[PDB]
């Protein structure tokens, strides 16, 4: 019932589904934000998100690059977007690509998963397409 997607930002370049953004090299630092598009999540619950940046060849994901994790609060519609700030991330190398994956909890039991009137599970959604070109920057020179 309840969807994620995402949108990688880099500077001031941002994927899509068609597109993903080729970006120059800067190994000093490039600022990446990733935006969380979540549906069907609880209105004013706290959801804690686990961000990670993979160097990614094909369906393979190679070494992890950068995480971040956050605190967020659900709209009151359960559906709208957060943005994640991975800040400046060093290293990422021309000729290679980088896809963004997505991990949200709950803070709080909301599902009723054992059928027992008593919310006993975290609501969990993930986002983990390494090829989601909206999740994937391309590092050219």
């Amino acid at each position: 019932n309840a969807k994620l997607q995402t949108t990688v930002k880099v500077n001031e370049q941002v994927s899509t589904t068609t597109k993903s953004v080729e970006v120059p090299e800067n190994k000093d630092g490039v600022k990446v934000v990733d935006t969380l598009h979540y549906k069907g999540l609880v209105a004013g619950e706290k959801y804690e998100v686990k961000g990670t940046i993979y160097a990614v060849n094909g369906d393979n994901e190679e070494e992890v690059k950068e995480t971040k994790t956050a605190e967020f609060t659900a709209d009151a519609s359960g559906q709208g977007d957060w943005d994640l700030d991975f800040g400046s991330v060093k290293n990422l190398e021309a000729g290679k690509s980088y896809v963004v994956y997505e991990e949200v909890t709950s803070k709080e039991n909301l599902v009723d998963k054992d059928n027992n009137g008593t919310p006993d599970e975290k609501q969990t959604l993930e986002h983990k397409d390494p090829k989601d070109k909206a999740q994937i920057m391309v590092i050219k020179p």
